């Protein structure tokens, strides 16, 4: 019923680098979604306490959010684009698992995911 600690956004042992693809993921993908009108619920870890959702972290064991993603990218936490794309996918999957089809938050996620897939289509090959 507490929130869990947030996902780590830096690790002193994990190697860093910034690929052209990782730059694109921060400067195009993350930024386009971050600025979207529906972005706020996804801009930080789900606060199950403030939202009064005591079963959220009983159901969702791999939480992820764009604030974590953004910090990870800003910190060169990822080694490759696939790691970061996986975190976006996890973020969307979590929302669909926990919520019902037709919920406002699911419609918001579906909107962001459509934009995400469109921008990943232009990831530098
Ligand atoms: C569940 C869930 N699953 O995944 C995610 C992600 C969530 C989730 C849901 C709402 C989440 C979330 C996270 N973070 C947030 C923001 C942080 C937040 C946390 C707790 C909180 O507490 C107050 C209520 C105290 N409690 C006690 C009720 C107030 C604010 N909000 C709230 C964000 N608004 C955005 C607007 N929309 C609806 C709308 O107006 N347009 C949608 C248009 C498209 C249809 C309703 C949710
Ligand atoms: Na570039
Ligand atoms: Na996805
Ligand atoms: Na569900």
């Amino acid at each position: 019923s507490m929130n869990p600690p947030p996902p780590e956004t830096s690790n002193p042992n994990k190697p860093k680098r910034q690929t052209n693809q990782l730059q694109y993921l921060l400067r195009v993908v993350l930024k386009t979604l971050w600025k979207h009108q529906f972005a706020w619920p996804f801009q930080q870890p789900v606060d199950a306490v403030k939202l009064n959702l005591p079963d959220y972290y009983k159901i969702i064991k791999t939480p992820m959010d764009m604030g974590t993603i953004k910090k990870r990218l800003e910190n060169n936490y990822y080694w490759n684009a696939q790691e970061c794309i996986q975190d976006f996918n996890t973020m969307f999957t979590n929302c669909y698992i926990y919520n019902k089809p037709g919920d406002d938050i699911v419609l918001m996620a579906e909107a962001l995911e459509k934009l995400f897939l469109q921008k990943i289509n232009e990831l530098p090959t």
